[PDB]
């Protein structure tokens, strides 16, 4: 892991990397990368 930033097309497309970094389904894409939410 040193990618910092994952690109993205929509929003279907960061739930897999967020959920690898995070453990958790929770991400949006904004400005075609993806913003990671992380978990309550």
């Amino acid at each position: 892991g040193s990618a910092e930033i994952i690109r993205c097309s929509g929003t279907r497309e960061c739930y897999a990397p967020c959920q690898k970094l995070t453990g958790c389904l929770n991400a949006k894409c904004m400005n075609k990368a993806c913003k990671c939410y992380g978990c309550v």
